[PDB]
């Protein structure tokens, strides 16, 4: 074929129901994520190309960074809550991998305040139980898939982005052919 397993995507061998159609990994410590986000906009232009009625789920990991990775999962939960994703993930990479200013929960904090959400606000959602379950589905999610390494994308539970498996020489082309990959696998 043009699009075969093994090749642009694995299949995972234990499939998973309900699974979010398009499931993103990441990790605010993970350098492909950096790229992945910053210089490839992955996520942006993957939407860009899904169907209508698709929606789009991204996940943080623990996996990476110790006691901090988890903190970071935690403040994920938070922006996912306040729904402030779009105001935060670029100041949390670049404070955790370009500037190393993000040493603890408390700088983490400051990321959030200086993006505008109050002290109070963050806090309150820092600690709520919405925010515990949804720390919880960030890790069943990733439980239910196998997940050791990110960044990574799952389509339907069953189909498992494979971008080693793709030509890096041009970066847009590159993006172009993981996007078109996505909504190829959505529509299997």
């Amino acid at each position: 074929a043009q699009y075969e397993d093994g090749k642009q995507y694995t299949t995972l061998e234990k499939p998973v129901a309900g699974a979010p159609q398009v499931l993103e990994f990441f990790s605010f410590f993970c350098p492909h994520c950096y790229q992945f986000e910053e210089v490839l906009h992955i996520s942006d232009n993957v939407k860009k190309k899904l169907p209508e009625g698709v929606k789009m789920t991204k996940y943080h990991v623990n996996f990476m960074g110790g006691d901090l990775g988890k903190d970071l999962t935690q403040a994920w939960a938070v922006a996912m809550a306040l729904g402030v994703e779009d105001k935060v993930t670029v100041p949390l990479f670049e404070g955790v991998q370009k500037t190393q200013t993000i040493r603890s929960a408390s700088d983490i904090r400051d990321v959030f305040i200086n993006a505008g959400i109050k002290g109070e606000e963050y806090d309150a959602a820092w600690n709520s139980f919405v925010v515990k379950s949804l720390v919880a589905q960030q890790e069943k999610a990733a439980a239910d898939v196998q997940l050791r390494g990110v960044p990574a994308m799952f389509v339907n539970g069953k189909y498992q982005l494979n971008p080693q498996g793709m030509d890096t020489s041009n970066m847009d082309v590159f993006v172009q052919q993981y996007a078109d990959t996505v909504k190829y696998l959505s529509e299997k």
